[PDB]
């Protein structure tokens, strides 16, 4: 699925993303951005042969389990396929666990590198939320 912006906000803050760890959801909807394009089937594959997945990129490296990622972690408890889902309840539990890992939001690297102190409220800007 491919979320429009504000329905994307929308359903961000239907499961409690808004504002979770100090996070406004403009930051979440542009970490999305970044990461996905909003497309909730996004998968790209790591030099080091991990893999990330869905609307927020969740890296199998430890996050997720797509069995193919040796020595890697599932921190979330999930196959990683879950992350693809339509329902963006999966990504969203487990973006919940990584930012609170210690480092923020930097744990996303476009979030950091494209977000990260720029006017995150204008992805938010005019949704009806």
């Amino acid at each position: 699925k491919v979320f429009g912006r504000c329905e994307l906000a929308a359903a961000m803050k239907r499961h409690g993303l808004d504002n979770y760890r100090g996070y406004s959801l403009g930051n979440w909807v542009c970490a999305a951005k970044f990461e996905s394009n909003f497309n909730t089937q996004a998968t790209n594959r790591n030099t080091d042969g991990s893999t990330d997945y869905g609307i927020l990129q969740i890296n199998s490296r430890w996050w997720c389990n797509d069995g193919r990622t040796p020595g890697s972690r599932n921190l979330c408890n999930i196959p990683c396929s879950a992350l693809l889902s339509s329902d963006i309840t999966a990504s969203v539990n487990c973006a919940k666990k990584i930012v609170s890992d210690g480092n923020g939001m930097n744990a996303w690297v476009a979030w950091r590198n494209r977000c990260k102190g720029t006017d995150v409220q204008a992805w938010i800007r005019g949704c009806r939320l």
